[PDB]
């Protein structure tokens, strides 16, 4: 399926454990989307002094589209010092690794994969 209806646990940034998907825009889009298949994402809010707490470089959730069944529909934006690979909407969060940290809510999203 060109999209996938996903549930992710939202983190507060100070809980996340690993707080990046690797070292070049490739490798952490390409990690986002294998942990996103795997149920091992978290999105953490972006707020002032977020970013800055997590490793460059970033993956976004972005929205791409005005929600089938209550599902936002998303796609992944990657950023390093200052430079955006990929073009979409507001930022829902900045993905991150899922370890078992315990979430303050869920965000459910329909995934452009």
């Amino acid at each position: 399926k060109t999209h996938v209806q996903l549930s992710l646990p939202v983190l507060q940034v100070r809980d996340v454990l690993v707080r990046g998907f690797g070292d070049s825009v490739e490798e952490v889009l390409s990690e986002a989307r294998q942990h996103l298949k795997d149920g091992t994402c978290g999105l953490v809010e972006v707020e002032k002094g977020v970013l800055p707490q997590l490793e460059q470089p970033y993956v976004f959730i972005k929205r791409s589209d005005a929600a089938p069944h209550g599902h936002v529909m998303v796609e992944l934006v990657a950023e390093l010092e200052g430079i955006q690979y990929g073009r979409s909407g507001e930022t829902l969060g900045v993905l991150v690794p899922h370890v078992g940290e315990i979430p303050v809510a869920y965000r459910k999203v329909l995934l452009r994969k």
